[PDB]
């Protein structure tokens, strides 16, 4: 669409150098089957905590940076035009198929209230084919996207949460963003987002 | 070399299902700076040496699944046909450009000697700028992904080593394919294929 048709001019591939830039960052397209075979190994070695904290944390890196590459293309966007290059961007790096359920955002007055749908998730898929259906939410890594696109374009901490997840049986994944104190457990979920 | 063109068409975008292929593997695109955060923190907090094998590792998997794709279209093409699109998916992914040098290979017979030219090594070009200069060999899942190819081609076990690489400085990096048994070391580098 607009918001994909758009950010589209951004992605140029280059055979002839071996690299794939998306906006000013350098990307490779890497297998699923890869990454999930990393996650157990994470997982198993450093548990289920230790390891998701990395996945979210990588996450929040990607989100910055297309958070710094959809600020370039300011212009005349309103605010919600801004964040839905965000949703694009994820779904172009082929992570989640991201559908915006509603969205109340204002930047200046660091306003932001959004919620979301997740189809097709690598991350809920890969975690199911390796670990076995799941207790909790697992798209780590694209949760930790969410979180960390947000903050960016606010330049204020907007914490995600998973509230169903194709991880844990459900049909499809759905989250919520809203900023870090308007979370009960806003404190502790800041925390993950922390290596040392 | 002339099959990029070929590969190249094997790559789908399907933004309707949020998602990317190569084959019929599901890719996604990831950032590089990203991937250097996992690096980093997965070097600072495991060990350089518990690290490497981690992307070897992942590195392998990625390899494996390249050679599952390539096995499928082998119509009319010569074993030396077969190996080059290893270095070809790669270079389309954006990991690295690959230069093949000599290439020896006979499935049939066991015989495998592959050296290559590498330039743009993502991870070479991350390892540079997250550790600064490196002393030993540090494109550890790019190694990896030959080693999981052309093993999985042959149907015994390649190894590949880094003879040059950027992330010790030089101006290139420069790889060596060949049996087990032909490594002085060999026994020691199958090891690190194996998950701790
Ligand atoms: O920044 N955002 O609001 C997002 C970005 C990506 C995503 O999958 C969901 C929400
Ligand atoms: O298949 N192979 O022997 C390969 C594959 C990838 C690469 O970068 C070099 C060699
Ligand atoms: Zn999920
Ligand atoms: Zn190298």
């Amino acid at each position: 669409r607009d918001g994909l048709s758009n950010l589209a001019r951004r992605l140029r591939f280059a055979m002839k150098e071996g690299s794939i830039w998306l906006g000013e960052q350098r990307m490779i397209l890497l297998h699923t089957a890869a990454l999930g075979a990393l996650r157990k190994e994470l997982v198993d070695t450093l548990g289920m905590e230790r390891a998701r904290g990395l996945f979210m944390r990588m996450g929040f890196h990607s989100g910055v940076r297309d958070a710094e590459l959809a600020k370039t293309m300011r212009s005349g966007h309103s605010d919600f035009g801004m964040l839905e290059m965000g949703p694009c961007l994820h779904t172009i790096e082929g992570v989640v198929r991201v559908t915006p359920l509603t969205v109340d955002i204002n930047i200046a007055a660091g306003v932001y209230h959004g919620e979301f749908l997740w189809e097709d998730s690598f991350e809920g898929d890969v975690h199911r084919q390796m670990f076995g259906v799941a207790q909790a939410p697992v798209c780590w890594m694209q949760i930790g996207y969410a979180t960390g696109y947000t903050s960016a374009l606010m330049g204020k901490t907007i914490l995600y949460r998973e509230l169903e997840c194709v991880g844990c049986g459900h049909p499809h994944c759905r989250i919520l963003g809203k900023p870090l104190e308007q979370w009960e457990d806003g404190e502790a979920e800041l925390a993950l987002y922390q290596p040392d």
